[PDB]
């Protein structure tokens, strides 16, 4: 089926919805979190590997118990190379060096870098420079570019893009991140430069510092307040898991999937690592991100009519039972209680029970289960954390103290929930009480890097690609294998939490030489325990 492979991996004008560059951008943006098939990878792997969710069958089975599954691992590769990245490549190619299309071209180059970053931060070496060119240039069988070289190209592409943007030129018309404000595109591009500079800070400290400092000084500057956060706009659409929903990117499919195809039996239960970080630190977001719900009246298609038992649990002294890494909602079975709230519901309703069991395991709050939840690309809060870490590393990034940058990042991360998810606001007094106690910055460099990156991990909950990248890069939080929680007997894929995903096996058939050459650079095996180039330690 080389024919289908070739058709699917290159933009075919005769079959493609459109080759208009502005339209290509719109559809690529929506795909990022709108592709319901692709989002399975995050529920299956990332959210377990970062120990944020655990207990849903899918999360625990795949990532929580290290089940290697080449088809499940393939989703980012397939989805991006056969749709958004290929289409962005086609659009970029057609607008390159056209003086009348410098803004759309520059924006395409920025978003091309962003999508490619997700691919390389998942798999390592991957097609980039030669990708998507079969119909444009007759160039098939693209080489897998080395990750080091991909990162070099990120910095160069982003720099050139910010230098070519000119608000006097072409209008960017279907842009669901910034409604064509190309100044905000410059801010995003320079912020991505910060992200990628910090990413390479362990493997190449000299280059990291230089790129970080270059980005701060670059045309348009960086994202310095939340109004320039890069968030893809999604519409409210009913959640459907019928066959036609898999081609509908209008709604946030990550939110759909975290609600679930089986929402009553397999909701998004929180992992103990994350719930306990929040709860034990008195984090104001504990019960903004999570609640305990009884779902006996909840429909199969939306998180309406759930019964919030969180406050009753607290009043009655019932312990929350978040899921350790490796645990299912049913294993170990939690200690429950008889609910007064649910007993009232049970009056003259045989559907309902008053006896809570798995309802004592914290669940993702309804605010994060909406079709119109944003698609998070990058935030001002993250920029603050990157600046804080650069400052601890003694880079030359301005006059603000590392501690103040850190505190600004935490405040922004908390406010992000208020502004974008309808969560209850956090007051100055609440913020100060937290930052003065368990949210404090710390005294030693290691304490400070731990605080920064732990706070980043919480911020990246809604951005699982970046969450997993930053956990691997920074080493924080320090996570233990499911083996350390009692689940070692089940870890078929090996004891250690995976640090990358393997290449799709069909690459062996359809791009064999390139595939074999990439695998040879890792020593000749394709192993999800192999560290990526930027990832210097497990
Ligand atoms: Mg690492
Ligand atoms: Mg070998």
């Amino acid at each position: 089926h080389m024919d289908e492979y070739m058709e699917n991996m290159n933009t075919d004008p005769s079959k493609a919805a459109t080759i208009d560059p502005n339209a290509q951008l719109t559809t690529a943006q929506l795909q990022t979190y709108g592709d319901l098939s692709m989002m399975e990878i995050y529920r299956n792997y990332h959210y377990a590997f970062t120990q944020q969710l655990m207990g849903c069958w899918n999360t625990t089975n795949y990532g929580g118990r290290h089940t290697l599954d080449n088809n499940e691992m393939s989703r980012i590769w397939t989805s991006f190379y056969t749709q958004s990245l290929k289409n962005i490549i086609d659009a970029q190619y057609r607008t390159a060096e056209d003086a009348e299309k410098v803004n759309i071209n520059s924006v395409l180059r920025i978003y091309r870098v962003y999508l490619m970053s997700i691919i390389t931060d998942t798999y390592g070496d991957a097609p980039f420079s030669e990708a998507g060119l079969g119909f444009l240039e007759g160039k098939f069988n693209p080489k897998y570019d080395k990750q080091e070289d991909i990162y070099n190209a990120f910095f160069l592409e982003l720099e050139d893009a910010v230098n070519k943007i000119d608000p006097t030129k072409d209008k960017v018309t279907g842009d669901l991140i910034y409604a064509g404000d190309v100044t905000k595109w410059q801010q995003l591009a320079n912020s991505l430069r910060l992200r990628f500079a910090m990413r390479i800070s362990s493997v190449n400290p000299t280059k990291a510092q230089t790129e970080f400092e270059n980005a701060l000084a670059a045309n348009g500057g960086v994202i310095t307040d939340a109004s320039s956060d890069a968030l893809i706009k999604y519409m409210t659409i009913a959640f459907s898991f019928g066959q036609e929903a898999y081609s509908d990117y209008r709604g946030n499919s990550l939110s759909q999937l975290l609600f679930g195809n089986d929402p009553a039996n397999n909701p998004s239960y929180l992992c103990s690592t994350f719930f306990n970080q929040l709860y034990n630190s008195g984090d104001p977001r504990t019960f903004k991100i999570s609640r305990c719900y009884y779902d006996g009246l909840m429909s199969a298609t939306s998180p309406d009519n759930r019964v919030d038992i969180t406050q009753e649990m607290i009043e009655k002294g019932i312990a929350f039972s978040p899921r350790d890494p490796g645990a299912y909602s049913w294993e170990p079975w939690p200690t429950g209680y008889d609910s007064d709230i649910c007993a009232e519901l049970a009056v003259n309703n045989p559907s309902v029970t008053a006896t809570m069991a798995r309802e004592v395991e914290p669940k993702l709050a309804n605010n994060f289960l909406k079709s119109d939840n944003p698609g998070v690309v990058m935030t001002s809060a993250e920029v603050k954390f990157l600046m804080a870490e650069a400052t601890v590393k003694k880079w030359n990034v301005g006059s603000v103290s590392a501690e103040d940058l850190y505190k600004q990042g935490v405040r922004a991360a908390i406010d992000f929930l208020t502004d974008n998810y309808g969560c209850t606001a956090t007051t100055d007094a609440e913020f100060d009480a937290f930052i003065q106690d368990k949210g404090a910055f710390g005294h030693t460099d290691n304490q400070k890097l731990e605080a920064i990156n732990t706070q980043a991990w919480i911020l990246h909950f809604t951005n699982p690609a970046e969450c997993w990248a930053n956990v691997r890069r920074s080493g924080y939080p320090k996570l233990k294998s499911p083996a350390e929680y009692g689940f070692g007997q089940y870890l078929t894929g090996g004891t250690e939490i995976p640090v990358r995903l393997c290449y799709p096996v069909l690459e062996s058939s359809y791009n064999k030489k390139s595939y074999n050459e990439a695998i040879e650079r890792m020593g000749g095996t394709d192993n999800w325990h192999s560290l990526l180039w930027w990832d210097t330690e497990n």
